[PDB]
């Protein structure tokens, strides 16, 4: 013969932590149900020796954790869901539970010398047969908990809804006790009937409470039994077979728990055993008995990343920087030549021989240096800078996405805000400087011929490219209209012959205008600017000549202020960031992908389904003894 | 050629403080009525010299000090304390946020000052009704507002002054706007024909921190020399706020030196009677709060050092154990007299194994069921009510049988020192008891003891159960609820109530009476005759009681009476001088003790002031 | 050559700064429209780089300054129109703007060594035209519109191209943008842009500033992330743009270049306005106040110095007996209803011209007749009449220094002097008081009065009369002016048994005073000559009894409250001016009309000068 209700009660609250179990719902708790005002709260707050309980309607339930703990003579309360502790103040335990209701179970735990070991259910808004309601009915009324219907006598026993919703939830009264509230407000003789009831008759059979009248509300229950206790002395003939008050109600509670929650320690072990040989096999297959810690997994995946950037670093710095770059050139190149020589109506007059020394000699060599200033005044530093830091945060997405870290969104925002913190660091630095060292390109360059053969062969493919796109637009629109239909609108619109049409007709006429341009100044390219400070008026080849100078010098100083310095610090910044994640965040970043928080989920079940298990089945082999 | 207004005033303050008389309504006071928006508020802030009044940013009982070397105007709200307000902006939220019959009592003190007592009737006038009767009709001079724009001989603040005192002396008139209005109708309204006053009539203008204080000499100045441009037009006059002052100081010096004599007379009236009623109900005894409740306190804390004495010993073993009794009853009823086989524990030898088995079994859940109980907890909060209950039985013999805040005060204290030691007193308490949760052991000295014992036990048991049995014969009939009592047996509303109680009496005392034979012939040697549960439950409430009572002294008892007397007069210092009076005015004979010698004091104060005056004054 | 926009800007920010010009009209900023959900507030938070306009009903114009500010990586916005600098949080700036909309345009600049320099007004959102009063204002003058367009709606029906038509006919100063470019046919795309309805010489850009997916705003992620996707769809959809200006990158590049021929071009005809705006200005200074400058601190000491100079000169002369015979004046007039409280209501007055007495009652009852009224005078009260006397005096004589010098129409500072004065004068009221009520103790009796006292007493006495009752009577003389029928003796008569009847009263008191005043004025003229002997004559034994209290008034008047007064008044005066803020100052000053206007026109010329310095030399060097 031994107590365990204490040990009994932690494996119901463990069993409790466990997300979608009838575990913890295979060990009883007292439930109590009663109607507003028949005494349910007085006989409650004499259980707990305090006043807590606040008297609007539907409180919403409150899984009550009765706790002896020794050497605490005071009362103290504490709201775990809520990381709330040793509530010595019950008055703010009080408005803490009306603050709450302004179906979700409040976790409240009282703990002091006094109080017994118990677990309760304080059910409050009842129903007179006219949803939400039918959840609670089926959730606490159900299972082998053990209901306490609170009846307050001042009213017939058919009239009592507490005591008809226990017939419902029962009958045959095997796990149901009633308690008798306000046997002052009747004669001692029809309270005896009352106790003694054949209508509704209980295994567990009633008990009869007065409860009306820690200094403060310590003496409050004090003064209140002193008047209990005084009438039952008195009355005691009129009680024959009877139980009686507070401190019978306290004794009943104490032996039928102890009864009903070892009765369900049996079979609450098979099927926590049940659930946890389940829960093994889904682990050994699904994730091959692997053990996995967040934070471990968390770190591990981002060395991983941290290696892949090492790799981009090894091939990248190289001629790869001078390739973007100069594409982005090529086209700013393409840009300049449309807005200055393209359109000009004097282009042939380039791939002519002869030359007036003051007024058209000049307006090439003017043209040629806005053309130039264009390229050189656009602005190399920002574009160079901008455009690299887009290529190694795009790099970073493409290393991000070939690693695990593809399923982690969180993880993946935290990398790019950190790789661009540490690339933004050092813009102005990179942009300023690229600059200042591309200034002796703004104004002429004394050029070798290496630079100028190289620049005309690019020149020559730049516009052989540049011209194979139109003539495929214009091929594109020939066949989309009609090759003779196509001449038709073309003619019309240029009125030497004859609305979406139109449009692509119109379209047609610029496509048609520019290969004629690309046409005649491609055949010169290949055939003409073969000489350096010479043939100088060959734009196509002086641009390429001074971008191919404005990207060599851009490339080297990108690699110094920018490219070497993010590769050395983004790994170290990076790492700053994760550890300022506090442990919250690092299970957030980890139950991302589905596959991970499944696996984080399963092992903190089968650790507490173990947990329950062992303090069990401990208790058990003792009670076999 | 002394003005003793200052002193006058002194005493006409000090009787208004007197819970119920009227003293202070004899010594007069310059009552102001006004018409409303006219500038009621603007001449009242002149005779200061700053601007206080909600009616610009309910009766305001003024009382305006001269105060030497005090250059600077200040403020006073006795009632509200604070006693120096420099800036007056805060004194016109203080009159705005107090209007949100009651006379709020200002003081205003300055050397610009004179010295006057006046009241400020707001406005025009079941509570206006009030104010024109309590500070116009007794013998206080009235003062009359209203404006020239508006009908002058149409006035309604002067017509009241006329129905309150029709062709009376004590009257002082004002007009106001003097600017808008010619100097020659001016002329007839200061030497009128329809409304004459013995006192006069007076002529002002009041138009357009310091810069408040400015304000009053830019306002002065803006008509200093007009009453002097214009002599003829005013001659046979009292021109000027100047003159309006001095006639005010001059006027209640005289109006307070002459209700000074019925004062004196009303005083010693209402004075001789109070100090009748102290020499009669109280006998010229005097209570002084504090001591009063310190007193009393140690008379209680006397009754719980002869109650100490009285206590412990078998006085607690007695109370325990008859809570023990109760549980061997309710043990006995749970595990024997609700059992067919009952009979079979006498009768005949019980078998070798089984029926042996059986009953000594029943005797172990029995014996677990009173030492498992809980005693610790249940003896510690037995004798914690113990103390309660009698605490209370000493509060009600003493003279804090009227003082609850002091009872509470007392049963609060007391369950804090219990409370102390609740845990150490049945923890340890459980402990000793342990022993006895798995033991037969014992002497027959004891067990013949616990034997006699468990006889009357049974006993009163029995005489309980008949008792309401044959009650419930007279109720229904001894012949009439027999018949219905074998009604209940073949079929296995109050009448079938009050029988299904019957049928359970019948046997139950059928069940104790042959367990009480058995008791008496049968039960008898000790370890041998164990199967007599009556007797080993006894046996074992005796030891438990007699170990538990020993730590019930050493733990609770002896710390509470130790520490109890500490702590409470520790609580009693925490009290505050508010919190005294309050606890002690609970008795409706103490409040009036209270009540009747804070009156005699004052109007000692007053009269001895008073009478000094008029020894002076005759001369 | 060089791109001086940032210096263009810093110009035009100045002539914003002329309460009263068409000087910051000429200089050019980019004004920009677009109808409700077409993305306006998209494209300027693409070109700043960052989120700041709040999506709260957009209210008044927003004034956007766009600083290129070298080294400063992170992007921070201020509100100058305002002590706010600095701000590093967006959110705040977002906030800002929609708490500001709780009609000028709010001036916010953004600094960043990212942004451009760029001067920009953001207007009101839907630009319908109808109410527009703002749009007619910003999209006219030498100013670029730029008119934001969704490609998703029909050009015609667009609210910025029309507006853009009804502010510039031919699209000279108009630079097209088509935003959600994502939202229709590439080939669509460039038929938007290569329109010939609404044909623009400044261009058209094509703009996808779409967001495709909580630090993402702190940093320029967002943004960049917005760019990549536009990036991708006009270099996959290259083929279809031919001859188009696609990107916000281009749009960013076409502001930048546009507003330097812009604001270059526009400058000399600016400098031309600036030039006359200053010389108008530099002419009204030279004609009103012969081109002193006045700082507001100077000028408030150097007239305080005027005003200490006043009262440093009325203290040496006004001392003497000057003062002296204002409290003769309110004292004589106390002599004068010393007699009217008691004296005068005596009908056994007549009685003593006959000189004959009884040594046992009729000696007694004349004598306790002048001991009442010798005390009547003696504890009066003049310790609070002398001291609040010549504490108004003082008071008085200060306003009409302060109207004799420039602080006549500063009413603030006229307040600041009384406030301080009366304070210094408070300072010593009861020790004056008092010390007026200590000297009269013996003089409360009569044996200090003397044979050569009574020489002055006598004549001063029947010169009292004299003046006082020919100035009482001149009011006398005010009743016939008005009117005539009267009769005339008989209102006296059924009197004595409407509006005349009152008059009636006010003659049958006269009458009785001008025969009373009368018989004593032809008796103690010949009558009371001894002092000791003659004790019978109140107007004699008062007239200087009053005036030799008054000689030991004025003294003990001038020890305590006089002599201090003087001495710490300016010593005050210049502390209590300290404590006065340079905010406080200038509003103090700004009291006078024409100094008001003083600061404001030297404040012009200030800001006009610098600007003009400004434009010149930029002038100087782009005709280079
Ligand atoms: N007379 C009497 N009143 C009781 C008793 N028990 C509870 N009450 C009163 O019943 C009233 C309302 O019930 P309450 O205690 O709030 O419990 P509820 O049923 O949860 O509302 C309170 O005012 C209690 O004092 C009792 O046993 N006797
Ligand atoms: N011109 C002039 N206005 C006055 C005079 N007396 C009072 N007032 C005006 O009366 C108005 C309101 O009266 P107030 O002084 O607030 O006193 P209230 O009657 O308590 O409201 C103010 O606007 C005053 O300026 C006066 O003698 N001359
Ligand atoms: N698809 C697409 N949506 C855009 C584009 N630009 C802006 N938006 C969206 O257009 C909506 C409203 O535009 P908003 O910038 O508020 O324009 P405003 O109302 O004129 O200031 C926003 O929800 C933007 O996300 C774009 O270029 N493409």
């Amino acid at each position: 013969m031994l107590n365990l209700t204490k040990q009994m009660i932690e494996i119901r609250t463990i069993l409790n932590k466990v997300d979608s179990s009838s575990a913890h719902l295979t060990l009883p708790s007292i439930v109590v149900i009663g109607s507003q005002s028949s005494g349910k709260s007085s006989v409650l707050e004499s259980i707990v020796g305090r006043e807590f309980l606040p008297k609007m309607v539907t409180r919403r339930p409150i899984e009550l954790t009765l706790v002896n703990t020794p050497n605490s003579n005071n009362v103290t309360a504490d709201f775990p869901s809520m990381r709330l502790y040793n509530i010595k103040d019950f008055k703010e335990v009080k408005r803490m539970l009306m603050e709450l209701n302004m179906e979700e179970p409040i976790q409240l735990t009282i703990k002091s010398s006094r109080v017994p070991d118990l677990s309760l259910v304080d059910l409050p808004g009842y129903i007179q047969v006219e949803t939400k309601i039918r959840d609670l009915c089926e959730k606490y009324l159900t299972a082998p908990n053990i209901i306490l219907a609170i009846s307050a006598a001042d009213v017939d026993l058919a009239n009592s809804s507490a005591l008809k919703a226990s017939k419902a939830a029962d009958p045959k009264g095997l796990r149901t006790i009633g308690v008798i509230t306000k046997l002052d407000l009747v004669d001692p003789e029809k309270a005896r009937s009352i106790l003694n009831n054949k209508k509704y008759p209980l295994s567990m059979g009633y008990v009869g409470v007065i409860t009306k009248t820690e200094n403060t509300n310590g003496l409050k229950q004090i003064v209140s039994h002193q008047f209990e206790k005084a009438y039952f002395k008195e009355n005691k003939k009129y009680f024959t077979n009877c139980q009686v008050s507070t401190k019978k109600l306290r004794e009943k509670l104490i032996k039928i728990l102890e009864i009903s929650m070892s009765n369900a320690l049996e079979p609450t072990s098979t099927l926590i055993q049940q659930e946890l040989d389940d829960t093994s096999y889904l682990f050994k297959v699904e994730f091959n008995d692997r053990h996995l810690t967040p934070k471990s997994y968390l770190l591990n995946n981002i060395d991983v990343l941290k290696l892949g950037i090492k790799e981009f670093q090894e091939k990248f710095h190289r001629n790869e920087l001078k390739s973007i770059l100069r594409a982005e050139l090529d086209q700013k190149v393409l840009d300049v030549l449309a807005t200055r020589y393209w359109k000009d109506d004097n282009l042939q007059d380039l791939s002519s021989s002869k030359l007036e020394s003051d007024t058209d000699m000049l307006y090439w060599h003017k043209k040629l240096e806005l053309a130039s200033s264009g390229l050189t005044k656009m602005g190399i530093g920002r574009l160079s800078t901008m455009l690299t830091t887009n290529a190694i945060l795009k790099e970073l997405d493409n290393i991000l996405e070939s690693t695990q870290l593809k399923n982690h969104e969180l993880i993946k925002d935290l990398v790019s805000n950190t790789a661009i913190n540490v690339l933004n660091s050092k813009y102005y630095s990179t942009a300023d400087q690229v600059e200042n060292c591309i200034k002796p390109f703004k104004y002429e360059i004394d050029l070798e011929e290496r630079d100028w053969s190289l620049a005309r062969q690019h020149s020559i493919n730049l516009i052989k490219e540049e011209l194979r796109q139109c003539n495929s637009r214009y091929q594109a629109i020939k066949n989309a209209v009609g090759s003779k239909k196509l001449a038709n609108v073309m003619g019309y619109l240029e009125n030497e012959s004859n609305k979406l049409l139109l449009e692509r007709g119109s379209e047609a006429i610029f496509l048609d205008k520019r290969c004629k341009v690309l046409s005649f100044r491609l055949k010169m390219l290949k055939n003409k600017c073969h000489s350096t400070i010479e043939k100088d008026r060959c734009p196509e080849v002086f641009l390429s000549a001074v971008s191919d100078k404005l990207t060599s010098t851009a490339v080297l100083f990108l690699n110094v202020e920018l490219l070497s310095d993010f590769f050395y610090n983004f790994p170290i910044e990076l790492d700053r960031r994760l550890t300022l994640l506090g442990d919250e965040q690092v299970e957030m970043f980890a139950k991302e992908d589905p596959k991970i928080s499944r696996h984080i989920e399963l092992q903190k079940r089968k650790e507490l389904l173990e947990l329950a298990l062992e303090k069990i089945d401990s208790i058990l082999v003792f009670k076999k003894s």
